[PDB]
């Protein structure tokens, strides 16, 4: 019996949290591999079903975001992604179409999640209303703070939903994550929830 | 002390034209048909569904009608208390699906905003007419749509887990066990199920608004 394994590639602009946000399930943190030419660690997401376990190999740059664009070696394979931005920053949401276009031009039809990160900060800018847009181009939309655990089981347990093809697939037990290092505001997190079912309810 | 101790239970209306399948859907619930009501000031059975829940057990009172609907709109006595609903139409037959605000507006006249799904049934019958496309302009305040085929049981638990959900004030509410269920008279296909699914959610999303200024 060999391992279910799947290549995902996290992409965004610089200073969005891919990195902190990749770095929270700590067992694929300590196996990690560092590739230097192609500019990625990959890290050993397991997750456990109750059809059994399943293993998410995920690509994090190494900061060649910053300076320029990824190059093709770093997408092609991937069976599915998670595109990031930051909510308190209007420029990296601005470049969520063209992160989508180079997906698009080298993997075609894969099931791709988009991320809008750092939820805990309390002067949001870019808000439920906006992501309307992308959902109509078939991305699946989750709020996250990578800083306090907040979702960070939503993108993995719907991909593995898609994938397998089955809509009742569950996580049986969650991973050891890294202790949270900030408090998710409650009062926030129930406002929230009020304006994605305003947005997306119809 | 488990007798002295209540039992949660609500009164469910059943409603829309005659023809549609609404007896059919109620009579899938084994235990229900047994142990059913008459109430003949009204002219109402009233059915007993009961299903098993992670926080304990629950009973929807189903009131069916004996067929008054085929000749007019139904009493005030009828829907006096209720606490939810369902609204059936007929997926091979148009002026069903057409009546459907109707039917709505008579239900918040009497009890106002309580919470409502709308079903569409007969999906196993292969030349379909209503599809995902038309039906998703009518879910709005406090509703929920739902596909379904009342003679295969195909989603006979959807309606009732999502009212429960909402009666009860829990998001995560799951039923521990399937309550039994008269044996399926015909088969519906499972490729055609998952298409129908996948067909709802897509259109959904097409609809929507992408006009700004939305509060
Ligand atoms: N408060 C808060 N800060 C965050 C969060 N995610 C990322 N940051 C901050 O954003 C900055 C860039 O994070 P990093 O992981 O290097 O992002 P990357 O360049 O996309 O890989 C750092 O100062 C982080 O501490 C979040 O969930 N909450
Ligand atoms: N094939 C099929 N026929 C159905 C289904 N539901 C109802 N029918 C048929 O539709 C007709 C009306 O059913 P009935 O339960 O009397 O509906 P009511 O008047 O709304 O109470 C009958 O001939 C049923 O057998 C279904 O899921 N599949
Ligand atoms: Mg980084
Ligand atoms: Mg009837």
């Amino acid at each position: 019996e060999p391992q279910v394994q799947f290549k995902l590639v996290l992409v965004g602009d610089g200073g969005t949290g891919k990195t902190t946000f990749v770095k929270r399930h700590l067992t694929g943190e300590f196996e990690k591999k560092y590739v230097p030419t192609l500019g990625v660690e990959v890290h050993p997401l397991v997750f456990h079903t109750n059809r059994g376990p399943i293993k998410f190999n995920v690509w994090d740059t190494a900061g060649q975001e910053k300076f320029g664009g990824l190059r093709d070696g770093y997408y092609i394979q991937a069976q599915c992604a998670i595109i990031m931005f930051d909510v308190t920053s209007r420029v990296t949401y601005k470049n969520v179409p063209n992160w989508h276009r180079d997906l698009v031009r080298v993997c075609e039809n894969i099931p791709i999640v988009l991320c809008g990160n750092k939820v805990d900060i309390k002067d949001r800018k870019v808000k439920a209303k906006s992501i309307v847009f992308h959902r109509k181009k078939n991305l699946q939309y989750y709020d996250i703070s990578a800083k306090s655990n907040y979702n960070f089981e939503k993108p993995f347990l719907w991909l593995a939903r898609k994938l397998i093809g089955d809509p009742n697939l569950e996580f049986v037990a969650m991973p050891a994550l890294a202790p949270p290092e900030v408090v998710m505001d409650p009062a926030l997190a129930a406002q929230y929830e009020h304006d994605l079912e305003v947005a997306q309810t119809t």
